[PDB]
């Protein structure tokens, strides 16, 4: 009997459950947002429901986390459906990185499901290789993701400010290897491994960000300059090995100073990637070891014989990673090659310097419906 | 903290945003969107796809009509019926009141159940029928109450000639039950013996609160035989005290004080109450009983109970050697029900025995006025 009430009480407590209390409050909020228009309020059912919940929903909005609770310090990133702002929480004075996503642009450009795995990865990974999400909240215009601020900037910035030695390339590669294996363990494929999505923490250690491209792998494990050839030839099924192709490209860019399939045109890069058997060649002036060259070549092969298919053990014991500084079991607790020297809690010097509204409707449209359940409070 | 303030609102059972009300909101949204005409909208089709599984799971876990077994229909009314039911799992017997959502919407009366549910769930008075569970489906609102096997006072009057010692007891119980409702800032507006039930021991409890209204700052607000003249022509608490006088008259005399063959004749007799009220020469009634009926059947301005329940309490009619106002409900009742089983419905007459909602093209929101009805004790 009350075993059913116990089963139900458990679902509502579970933070991964779609019917948790934050997700149930999202349902109420979204229903009020999509009905409070004078055209719709002509309906007696709608006008009377909105009159009943008007007071409580005003009270709830004032209590719940909102963008007004934070001060915007600077825009440190921009992307497809939004921007990432360096913000300071007004009450606690704590500094975070907050990612905003336009609800309007996600509906219009019919791309409105990518944020679910991005939010889940950052909120629940519990890995030092993934940027941690503290709070996810939404208003009538945007989705917000308050994550830990990474003051070391991305690996693109590092490469443009330093001539990268093989000892540093061996460190950042190992960290990318472990970070990807952590994502693959959570049953996901990044699909966009690149140095713009590799951030450095206050101590110079890597963390992955921008999970908008992730996909949960099915039972078989299946789903521009850094894209794999098998992904380019698309619609077909690809696996974890496409993420390791991106690692090969990254290690080449680090040591050589240019991407292996760089071309002046977009089509030229595609052409070079497709012809990877004949287009991949190391410059005669490039400072690279035989082990480093041999590792890049094991990643830049056809998917069938690529390194990393039979797990990450084959990658771990590659001769390139032989060193006298770290082990795979402690690399993140060893001293990083470059440690950030920051002047304040809002020093954003490792980041380069960087609105269409919904139309009032006549009939029920339900623009808030695809966002019910986004709110999360740690 | 703000999160502590918010967590308190959701725990409060009187709060419109409690967990049962928040689950009602989700259920009602799914019910009002799952139509193939509406599902043509991408937002709607995708939302329904996401919550389809979990809402099927939630419905199976939550209390439903299929958890109860219908024993007999013991009452029928305006928008539904009251069924004697037995909970399949616990084997406990209850009285379950059903209200058609369709009829409530159609006959544009869809707010009366909020005070009926609140009165029965939260009164905490032995004079009010207790509600244990309120729940709903796509067709009805359900109210699981304590079953009253003694039947109503109409049934008692039709099976017994009422002596003044019995009339003094039942009146005193109506007086205390009405004072309890008035204490909660409510006016019944429909005091009559059909709405007075007797428990397993013969003690009164009030039922059918569909006519109740919360009184404003001054104590004011906005059935043919028991209606007051002021309602026939803002009304206060003394409006319920009129119905008590009519009740005491029907008990002692055997007929209504303003009974007429026509509805217009009854409406005329009530308006001319100053000259139409007279006690039959063959009626066995004391001077005190006659004088009490007359203090209730006056113009609202000078009616007994206008200046409090203390005035009614001290009336000479209630002088007796059996009970006191502080213990009447723990004294022996005049008629104690003789029941054969937990489902003996012999003190209730037999009840003699299809409109569904139309499938819509656009969002109508027929479930919206019912969000927050679910209550679990
Ligand atoms: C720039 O910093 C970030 C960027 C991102 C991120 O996902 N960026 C992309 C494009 O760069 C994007 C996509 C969609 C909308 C906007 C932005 C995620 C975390 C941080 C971060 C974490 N801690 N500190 C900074
Ligand atoms: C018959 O017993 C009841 C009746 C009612 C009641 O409110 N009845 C009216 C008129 O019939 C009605 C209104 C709307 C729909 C249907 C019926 C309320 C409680 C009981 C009851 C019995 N035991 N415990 C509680
Ligand atoms: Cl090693």
């Amino acid at each position: 009997g009350a075993s059913r009430q116990r089963k139900l009480e458990a679902l509502i407590r579970d933070p991964r459950s779609p019917i948790n209390v934050e997700s149930l409050l999202d349902g109420l909020n979204s229903l009020v947002l999509d009905l409070d228009f004078p055209a719709l309020r002509k309906n007696k059912n709608i006008d009377n429901f909105l009159n009943r919940y008007e007071k409580i929903v005003k009270k709830i909005r004032g209590l719940q986390m909102k963008a007004e609770d934070y001060d915007v310090v600077k825009v440190i990133g921009r992307g497809a459906f939004g921007e990432v702002q360096l913000v300071r929480h007004k009450a606690s004075q704590k500094v975070y990185a907050m990612k905003l996503l336009s609800k309007f642009e996600m509906i219009k450009r019919s791309d409105s499901a990518f944020f679910w795995e991005e939010r889940d990865i950052m909120a629940f990974a519990n890995s030092p290789w993934v940027v941690q999400l503290f709070y996810a909240f939404q208003d009538d215009r945007y989705l917000y993701m308050v994550m830990e601020y990474m003051p070391g900037g991305d690996l693109v910035n590092l490469m443009s400010n330093y001539d990268v030695p093989e000892k540093w390339a061996k460190f950042y590669t190992a960290e990318v290897v472990l970070a990807l294996d952590a994502i693959h363990s959570m049953g996901l494929i990044h699909r966009d491994v690149k140095p713009d999505n590799m951030l450095l923490d206050k101590h110079g250690h890597l963390k992955l960000a921008d999970f908008g491209t992730c996909m949960k792998m099915d039972e078989t494990g299946m789903v521009p300059d850094y894209i794999s050839p098998e992904v380019l030839k698309s619609d077909g099924f690809y696996g974890r090995e496409c993420d390791w192709w991106s690692v090969g490209v990254f290690l080449y860019e680090m040591l050589v100073g240019d991407t292996p399939f760089y071309a002046d045109s977009l089509v030229g890069t595609y052409s070079k990637i497709m012809d990877h058997k004949n287009s991949l060649c190391f410059p005669e002036d490039a400072e690279i070891s035989k082990h480093a060259k041999n590792l890049i070549c094991a990643f830049l092969t056809d998917r069938e014989v690529r390194l990393g298919r039979n797990g990450v053990e084959e990658i771990r014991q590659h001769p390139f990673f032989k060193n006298d500084q770290w082990h795979w079991d402690n690399i993140r607790e060893t001293a990083a090659p470059v440690v950030p020297e920051l002047s304040s809690d809002i020093d954003s010097s490792n980041f380069d310097d960087i609105v269409e509204t919904f139309p009032i409707p006549k009939a029920f449209v339900g623009n808030q419906l695809p966002f019910i359940g986004f709110t999360y409070y740690r």
